[PDB]
């Protein structure tokens, strides 16, 4: 019983999450993981500001409202070459990756790693945070309030 949670930098307090390495969030999910990192979905406005700091990923997720990608670089396989925060028009499906915002991160980048999930809450799963640069912090606990996110 373990779920990894691929933690990013923080760019203006925004960052991303991947649940074990592949898209396999819902939009519940997301919000009670962010909760879980003491934050929130970030508004566009929010990811706007993150990109101006130099935040961009690969990866569609959540924000509060949309599915998007940041992307500084133009690259043909990443939001089919565009730049700015690229919204998420037509898919089928509802699970993705997550981005959350930490209010009480540093104004810019801030690519140190992340050594707690601070406001999880009690239960059976093992939860191992997995920065970028391999750094792991893993802890008991449970972060899912909905039933049909477990
Ligand atoms: C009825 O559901 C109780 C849930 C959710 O708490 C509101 N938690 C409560 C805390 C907890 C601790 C250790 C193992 C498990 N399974 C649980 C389950
Ligand atoms: C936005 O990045 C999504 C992808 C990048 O694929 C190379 N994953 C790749 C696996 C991984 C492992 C630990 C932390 C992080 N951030 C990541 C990021």
């Amino acid at each position: 019983n373990q779920i990894d949670l691929n933690v990013t930098c923080r760019y203006a307090g925004v960052f991303h999450v991947e649940k074990n390495g592949r898209y396999s969030i819902s939009r519940t999910e997301a919000a009670d993981l962010c909760q879980a990192f003491n934050s929130t979905l970030p508004t566009m406005d929010q990811m706007k500001l993150a990109l101006s700091k130099g935040f961009e990923t690969c990866r569609y997720g959540f924000i509060e409202g949309n599915v998007v990608i940041p992307r500084i670089h133009p690259n043909a396989i990443c939001a089919a070459n565009h730049t700015g925060v690229y919204i998420l028009v037509t898919s089928n499906t509802s699970h993705y990756d997550t981005y959350c915002f930490n209010a009480s991160a540093p104004p810019e980048e801030d690519c140190t790693s992340v050594t707690d999930l601070p406001n999880s809450f009690d239960g059976p799963v093992t939860i191992t945070i997995v920065n970028r640069d391999g750094t792991r912090y893993s802890k008991k606990g449970e972060y899912r309030t909905h039933q049909e996110d477990i």
